[PDB]
């Protein structure tokens, strides 16, 4: 955990927002799949309400496009400084931000509600009322009198923990900490890495605990949740990059009951 203190922001982007894996034109790529599930998900109409929380943003908002039409106010988070601080600069058009656009753009493509990409950020950030430090290993992830309202109706995460947890019960206490922060008969959507074991980010050389279908659902469930829906996208051959060794990704949608 003291490596993420090597943690860069930019190199993270730039190895997995940033062609080719950024690059959203190719819809068998691993950026429209994501944002699909996202989509596909809200489009249902049965994750709603008016508070929502980020788990582990990092420096990144495409987890939160087709979202943010849905939840008025919408939590941001993460354990890193210089993340918030990204965060930052693009919630308020700062320069030097990073160039969501194209994600934007695919969220409108996806939802087809002929909605431009710029009405969809301007609503992201009219509806991103704060982005808080958070540790996912603490019992009260985000500490004692939190300004965020709780509980929150719904909670998203994506590639945090297992990410930030050694091994296969650390991830699983870590789902159980994020769990008290979502109020009874809400929603988490959950995006991660599966069976990768580390990942660069610049001069830090992260480790990740090599995850599975299975055991990620086993793990909602032991943690309370209701599973409605889990899905796999294999990593192609042409998004294998050296940057990781992740080997497919996986979204799942769980409702505490
Ligand atoms: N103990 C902890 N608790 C919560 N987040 C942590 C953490 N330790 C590191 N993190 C953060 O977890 C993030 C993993 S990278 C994930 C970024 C983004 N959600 C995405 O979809 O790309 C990093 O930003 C990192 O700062
Ligand atoms: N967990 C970090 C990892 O390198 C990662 C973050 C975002 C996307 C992807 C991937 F493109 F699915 F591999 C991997």
């Amino acid at each position: 955990a003291s490596a993420y203190q090597r943690f860069e922001p930019r190199a993270y982007l730039r190895n997995n927002y940033a062609p080719p894996r950024g690059d959203l034109c190719n819809p068998n790529g691993v950026g429209p799949w994501k944002l699909r599930c996202l989509a596909q998900t809200f489009a249902t109409g049965e994750v709603s309400g008016r508070t929502l929380i980020d788990i582990g943003s990092g420096p990144t908002v495409y987890q939160l496009l087709s979202a943010c039409s849905h939840f008025e106010d919408i939590t941001m988070t993460d354990f890193l400084e210089v993340n918030r601080q990204e965060l930052g600069r693009w919630l308020q058009e700062e320069p030097g931000a990073f160039n969501w656009s194209m994600y934007s753009q695919h969220a409108c493509l996806i939802e087809g509600k002929g909605e431009c990409w710029q009405d969809k950020e301007r609503q992201l950030r009219a509806r991103v009322k704060r982005v808080l430090p958070i540790d996912v290993h603490q019992p009260q992830p985000l500490g004692a009198g939190s300004p965020a309202p709780l509980p929150a109706d719904a909670l998203v995460s994506a590639f945090c923990l297992e990410a930030v947890s050694p091994d296969l019960a650390s991830f699983q206490r870590a789902l159980d900490h994020i769990t008290t922060l979502l109020r009874p008969g809400g929603h988490l959507l959950l995006i991660g890495a599966l069976e990768e074991s580390w990942y660069l980010a610049g001069e830090a050389r992260l480790t990740v605990v090599p995850v599975s279908e299975e055991e990620v659902r086993e793990a909602l469930v032991r943690s309370g949740y209701k599973v409605r829906d889990l899905r796999t996208y294999i990593m192609p051959a042409h998004l294998q990059t050296g940057v990781d060794d992740v080997k497919g990704v996986f979204f799942a949608w769980a409702q505490k009951v």
